């Protein structure tokens, strides 16, 4: 594929800022780091229902190599993406399930922690 067009420094910096404290999130009473199941999707065939049931599979890494490859060009692409991560465990998972549930907080630290980077970047 043809290589893509940097983004401005600082969009991608603050990008690759969000995801790093999404991903470093401890639930505060447990320690518990919620992303630790969505760094890395199953095999296609260690689980090959979950890409039955999903059509555009994504976990942290790959998020990661789309902000490093430039294929988010705004902060609206790269939540559009964390949030797709998200419904694809609400999909594929029961509710109430660990999975299922800390998907949903996750959607909620990322609006925090962009809302946090979004004000501190205003001068
Ligand atoms: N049940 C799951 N639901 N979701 C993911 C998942 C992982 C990364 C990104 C999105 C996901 O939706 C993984 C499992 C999983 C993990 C290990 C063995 C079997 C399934």
């Amino acid at each position: 594929a043809e290589k893509l067009s940097p983004n401005p420094p600082n969009l991608t910096k603050k990008m690759k800022k969000i995801v790093d404290a999404v991903i470093k999130y401890k639930d505060s009473s447990s320690g518990r780091q919620l992303s630790e199941v969505f760094i890395q999707l199953p095999s296609r065939k260690e689980l090959p229902e979950y890409y039955e049931l999903i059509r555009k599979p994504v976990d942290f890494k790959k998020i990661k190599e789309r902000i490093r490859n430039h294929k988010y060009r705004s902060l609206n692409d790269l939540e559009k993406d964390v949030m797709l991560l998200c419904q694809n465990a609400q999909t594929f998972n029961l509710e109430g399930s660990l999975i299922y549930e800390d998907s949903i907080v996750l959607q909620s630290v990322f609006t925090s922690v962009r809302q946090k980077i979004e004000k501190e970047d205003d001068s």
